[PDB]
């Protein structure tokens, strides 16, 4: 069925972060919830038409490990994409009411990016180009799903795009230039997993004092600079495994081609080990957010 602007009802806003604002929709046809993002784009009708026309490959991503597509329309200055809604909102949001995300858990997360990324770069050709918690989404049957990748290269460009400042998910390499590939998703994953096992954005690292507590900002120059200039972050021993240890330094090893690749990554300790791993996501999401 196609979707049409007349044909929705509002029912809650999930959000914005931004261009793009999202709600919680009821397609009054269907009688379906979805969740619709609006982005207002100043577009010609020629390239709006090309965005749409890009965005019907989504209707070809489909995958346990990326968000459902339901339609791409244009409506008053704004192109709509109508997905699935994720009943348990983004890892950004459950971090904020976790505090931390246990490492079991992450495993299980690190398995449906990795999984999410390797569908999209093997059935797709295509790199998701933000991978950060607010574009991992999870819900109540204990599902992980990407969103947000780059499926359309004239919608990635008319959004733009350094909305920041106290945190960046940019690999150094693309920080630094035009000299950037798939292995930028791979430095995302390894900041957004330990962000999610500290609690907190880990540019600048915490200090001896900081760590003991937990087990002003910084200027937007400040931190760009960090990155690409002083080591890399780490995961702070003892609290957590050799193996989730090892496994984010392989993903945040400054140089791209140094760096582990989805393919090494798939084989790496710690996944074989979560694999093996008996974890009611699903049983922990909706206790820890409040929802089952
Ligand atoms: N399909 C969905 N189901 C449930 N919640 C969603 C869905 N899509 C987006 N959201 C929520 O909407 C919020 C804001 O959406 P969004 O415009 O993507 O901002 P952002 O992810 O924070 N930054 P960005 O994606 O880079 O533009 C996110 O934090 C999600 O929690
Ligand atoms: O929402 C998007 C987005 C950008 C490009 C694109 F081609 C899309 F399809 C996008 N949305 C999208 C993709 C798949 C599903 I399933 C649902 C969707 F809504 N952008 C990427 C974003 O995270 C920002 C844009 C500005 C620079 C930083 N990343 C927001
Ligand atoms: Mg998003």
């Amino acid at each position: 069925m196609e979707l049409k602007d007349d044909d929705f009802e509002k029912i809650s806003e999930l959000g914005a972060g931004n261009g793009g604002v999202v709600f919680k929709v009821s397609h009054k046809p269907s009688g379906l919830v979805m969740a619709r993002k609006l982005i207002h784009l100043e577009i010609k009708p020629a390239i709006r038409n090309q965005i749409i026309r890009e965005l019907q490959v989504l209707h070809e991503c489909n995958s346990p490990y990326i968000v459902g597509f339901y339609g791409a329309f244009y409506s008053d200055g704004e192109i709509s994409i109508c997905m699935e809604h994720m009943d348990g909102g983004s890892l950004d949001q459950v971090l904020k009411k976790a505090g931390r995300i246990p490492e079991q858990i992450l495993g299980k997360v690190s398995i449906a990016v990795i999984k999410g990324l390797t569908y999209l770069r093997e059935k797709h050709k295509i790199m998701h180009r933000d991978v950060k918690p607010s574009n991992i989404l999870v819900n109540s049957r204990g599902e992980i799903k990407l969103c947000d990748f780059g499926v359309s290269g004239q919608l990635i460009d008319s959004m733009a795009n350094s909305f920041v400042g106290t945190r960046s998910y940019m690999s150094p390499e693309r920080l630094q230039g035009t000299h950037y590939s798939v292995q930028s998703d791979i430095w995302s994953m390894g900041l957004s997993l330990v962000e999610m096992a500290v609690g907190r954005y880990p540019i600048p690292p915490p200090d001896a004092k900081e760590l003991e507590l937990m087990f002003p900002p910084m200027a937007i120059f400040e931190l760009l600079d960090y990155i690409v200039n002083e080591p890399p972050p780490k995961l702070p021993s003892g609290v957590f495994s050799l193996e989730f240890q090892d496994f984010v330094n392989k993903c945040l090893i400054k140089n791209p081609a140094e760096r582990a690749d989805l393919k090494q990554l798939m084989v790496h300790a710690f996944i074989k080990r979560s694999d093996a791993e008996e974890v009611d996501f699903a049983g922990w999401l909706c206790s820890t957010i409040g929802l089952n």
